[PDB]
C-alpha cells in the first residue's frame, strides 16, 4: 500500500528468468497464470520449472496488493512441508509483483472431488460407470488426513490459515494434498490470539463460533473449519448447511445446531466431525490429535478386517 517493497535476494528471481503462460483462474483478489521458471535450481540454471503464478488484475485494489504481499511474507515463515503450497521465488523489484508457488495440476479439492465419481456401490448401476476412476473410502479418509497431516505443520509455526476450505486445498499430479491460498493467515508468536476485525473476509460457513461472535482466532479455530471440510470432503464438493441463508445460520448456531452425518461416511469420521464443532474452542481435539485419530482411520480403512 503506497510503500517501498524490500529486496530478498533469496527469494528473488530475475523476470527474465519467468515465461509467462495461460491463465489459471481469476478472482476479484486477484489473477494465477501458469508458467515455466528458469534456472530455480541453481546446481543447474539450465532446468526448466513448471509454477504458478499469482499477480494482481488492472482492476485490483489497494486491499488486493496487500493481501498478495502478505502471502508471500507468510510462505517464508511457513517454511516448506510436503502438504502445503511452499513458495518457491518471487518478482518483486521494478514491475508487478509475481509471487511463484508450486504447480497443483490437478485443481482444487473441491472441483478434483466433484469431477469423480463417488465411493458408493449404487454408482456401478448407472448406465456410465468407470470403475478405474471411481474415489474409495481410503481416498477420502487419506485427503482428509494429508491435510490435517498439514495443518499440523501449521500449527508448530505458530501460524493460523483463518480459511481452511476445499477451495484453498490444491491436488498434484501424484494426488497429493497441497494447503494453499494463504493471505490472510497471521503469525500467532508471542500472542495467545489473534483479533480480527468487525466484519472478515472469511467465509461465515467455515468459521468458528468465537470467530464468529467473538472476533478470536486460534489454532483451535481452524480446528472448527477442518470439521467443516471433512464434511466437503464426504459430500465430494457439498455446500456447508444446505439451503440455510448466511443471515439464518448465526440464530442456529447458538442454539447449537450442526450439520447432520452425510451419506457414505462411516460414524466413526462423523464423531470426528462432532468433536471439532464443540462450542468450547479448547475441547476441541487438536491438529496434533486429528493426525494421530486420522492415521488410526487410515490403517482399519486400509485393513478393514
Amino acid at each position: 500500500s503506497e510503500y517501498e517493497l524490500p529486496e530478498d535476494p533469496r527469494w528473488e528471481l530475475p523476470r527474465d528468468r519467468l515465461v509467462l503462460g495461460k491463465p489459471l483462474g481469476e478472482g476479484a483478489f486477484g489473477q494465477v497464470v501458469l508458467a515455466e521458471a528458469i534456472g530455480l535450481d541453481k546446481d543447474k540454471p539450465n532446468r526448466v520449472t513448471k509454477v504458478a503464478v499469482k499477480m494482481l488484475k488492472s482492476d485490483a485494489t489497494e486491499k488486493d496488493l496487500s493481501d498478495l504481499i502478505s502471502e508471500m511474507e507468510m510462505m517464508k515463515m511457513i517454511g516448506k512441508h510436503k502438504n502445503i503450497i511452499n513458495l518457491l521465488g518471487a518478482c518483486t523489484q521494478d514491475g508487478p509483483l509475481y509471487v511463484i508457488v508450486e504447480y497443483a495440476s490437478k485443481g482444487n479439492l473441491r472441483e478434483y472431488l466433484q469431477a469423480r465419481e463417488p465411493p458408493g456401490l449404487e454408482y456401478s448401476y448407472n448406465p456410465s460407470h468407470n470403475p478405474e476412476e471411481q474415489l474409495s473410502s481410503k481416498d477420502l479418509v487419506s485427503c482428509a488426513y494429508q491435510v490435517a497431516r498439514g495443518m499440523e505443520y501449521l500449527a508448530s509455526k505458530k501460524c493460523i490459515h483463518r480459511d481452511l476450505a476445499a477451495r484453498n486445498v490444491l491436488v498434484t499430479e501424484d494426488n497429493v494434498m497441497k494447503i494453499a491460498d494463504f493471505g490472510l493467515a497471521r503469525d500467532i508468536h508471542h500472542i495467545d490470539y489473534y483479533k480480527k476485525t468487525t466484519n472478515g473476509r472469511l467465509p461465515v460457513k467455515w468459521m468458528a463460533p468465537e470467530a464468529l461472535f467473538d472476533r478470536i482466532y486460534t489454532h483451535q479455530s481452524d480446528v472448527w473449519s477442518f470439521g467443516v471440510l471433512l464434511w466437503e470432503i464426504f459430500t465430494l464438493g457439498g455446500s456447508p448447511y444446505p439451503g440455510v441463508p448466511v443471515e439464518e445460520l448465526f440464530k442456529l448456531l447458538k442454539e447449537g445446531h450442526r450439520m447432520d452425518k452425510p451419506s457414505n461416511c462411516t460414524n466413526e469420521l462423523y464423531m470426528m466431525m462432532r468433536d471439532c464443532w464443540h462450542a468450547v474452542p479448547s475441547q476441541r481435539p487438536t491438529f496434533k490429535q486429528l493426525v494421530e485419530d486420522l492415521d488410526r482411520i487410515v490403517a482399519l480403512t486400509s485393513n478393514q478386517e
